[PDB]
């Protein structure tokens, strides 16, 4: 994708804001992030992985029934279920000592009215994210980057072989892999600013 002027300006401006905040007070340990990816399996079928994670590991994921997509109502329900997982797996959040900072992309179901309401009610801080920026999304440049290489060697048979493969694959990564993916953010933000909003190396 060739970025246009509007897109590069939004990327640079978003990265400046995040980087300057980071420099005043790091917030990276409070980020919960997530994204969707298709995973394919032959009987020409596919299932959507929806996953959320932080520097400690995977919090919650869903594998959708073959062919089914995330819409506004599904995403709202996912966020509610994710919050239940976060309470159970992240004590700093159950106790309200620590506000969730949520990083997701601008997919329409992510910004629909009902979802925006639900995020306000959960009262997670929603981080700015520019369009066409998977290079700035940890799920894309870290998690799915690693996962995609391993996936390419699989030939899944069933929706439940996928679920087991993901359970094992997620659990086999050490805490340090998750930590690195999140703490790569500031170096990425810096590169984007130095690129003036272009894609970078
Ligand atoms: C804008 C815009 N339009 N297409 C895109 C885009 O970024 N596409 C590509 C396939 C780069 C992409 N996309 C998403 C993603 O979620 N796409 C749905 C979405 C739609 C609109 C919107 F504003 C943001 C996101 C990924 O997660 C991802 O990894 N990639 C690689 O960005
Ligand atoms: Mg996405
Ligand atoms: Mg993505």
């Amino acid at each position: 994708h060739e970025l246009n002027e509007r897109q590069m300006e939004r990327r640079k401006n978003t990265c400046e804001i995040l980087l300057s905040r980071y420099k005043r007070k790091s917030f990276l340990h409070r980020i919960v992030t997530g994204d969707e990816k298709w995973i394919f399996f032959v009987n020409g079928k596919k299932t959507m992985l929806c996953v959320w994670w932080d520097q400690s590991g995977v919090i919650y994921y869903e594998l959708l029934k073959p062919g089914e997509t995330v819409n506004a109502a599904r995403y709202q329900q996912q966020l509610i279920n994710l919050n239940r997982a976060l309470q159970r797996k992240r004590p700093e959040y159950q106790k309200r000592q620590h506000r969730v900072i949520f990083l997701h992309d601008n997919a329409p179901s992510h910004t629909a009215r009902a979802v925006r309401d639900t995020l306000e009610t959960l009262n997670w801080e929603v981080l700015p994210h520019a369009a066409y920026s998977p290079d700035l999304a940890p799920s894309d440049y870290h998690l799915f980057a690693s996962m995609g290489h391993a996936l390419a060697e699989q030939r899944f048979d069933s929706y439940e072989s996928v679920k087991k493969w993901l359970d094992e694959w997620f659990a086999a990564k050490d805490d340090e892999f998750y930590w690195r993916g999140i703490h790569k953010l500031p170096e990425r933000w810096e590169k984007c600013v130095a690129s003036d909003g272009k894609y970078f190396e």
